[PDB]
């Protein structure tokens, strides 16, 4: 119960510019934890936004690059951290990909509009504050019929 | 004398923001060779800003992180470049840290106010555009007896 404060803000540089995200640790301990420890680890560093949606998300956190990889930070995959004062009800919340129920591991998107069919299936643990800009320029890149960017766009390093 | 055209913009990305820089290459075509191509292979990721004096210039672009490594892309030191046309006339000045003539390898440093007594020993090869606050930021943080910052400062990644 003595500890350190989660992060609660990251600045994630990509290819096409920075995204500044603001952090639910309070409602999402192991969500942040596991995000925020990747990120000053350098897990997420050259990692594409492999999966791009126009009109819906851009996802990116996988290391091998196609939606099968990633980790959490405990080695297994973890649980779902569902608050109903966290909704998909705007663009640009920040939340867990996944594959069903309590199968977090490292991906994670962003939504460039309000998707509330996600609600109470996919972990809502931050939202972008400043950059959005950079979230609709990596949302309408040119992509291939797997929703897989031509140019790579990348994470280069979120800090904090 | 068929060849491709030498980047002339970069974007390097940092723990405090983003440095927006263009360059030289008709007049430095070696200088901008060896900086765009360590830039495009990702050399410079997670390089310190080493040694930052405030009023003076922050460099970086060591691997060693210390001012004692780094290497051209063709393995030897390569040769100055000088133009009277390219001055370290204005502050936020891009140029070629070194140890005496024809001893460029990778390090560079970017000035914060002019500094004329570097003309013709230092390779001036571009200059900052945007993020001339950034440049200021990293140029004031607190550094030991050595200028060496107390807290990290990275190259994350130069983009083009
Ligand atoms: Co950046
Ligand atoms: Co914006
Ligand atoms: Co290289």
């Amino acid at each position: 119960s003595a500890t350190t404060s989660l992060p609660e803000n990251v600045i994630m540089h990509t290819t096409l510019g920075d995204i500044h995200m603001k952090l639910y640790p309070e409602e999402c301990p192991k969500t942040v934890e596991n995000f925020t420890t990747h990120c000053r680890n350098g897990y997420y560093d050259n990692h594409l936004f492999h999966r791009v949606i126009r009109g819906f998300m851009i996802q990116t956190g996988d290391p091998l690059g196609d939606g099968t990889g990633g980790q959490s930070i405990w080695g297994r995959e973890f649980e779902d951290e569902f608050h109903k004062s966290l909704r998909h009800d705007r663009p640009f919340t920040l939340s867990m990909a996944n594959a069903g129920p309590n199968t977090n591991g490292s991906q994670f998107f962003i939504t460039t509009v309000a998707t509330p069919w996600l609600d109470n299936k996919h972990t809502v643990f931050g939202r972008v504050v400043k950059g959005m800009d950079v979230v609709q320029g990596i949302e309408k890149v040119k992509t291939d019929k797997n929703d897989r960017p031509y140019q790579d766009v990348k994470i280069l390093n979120v800090t904090v």
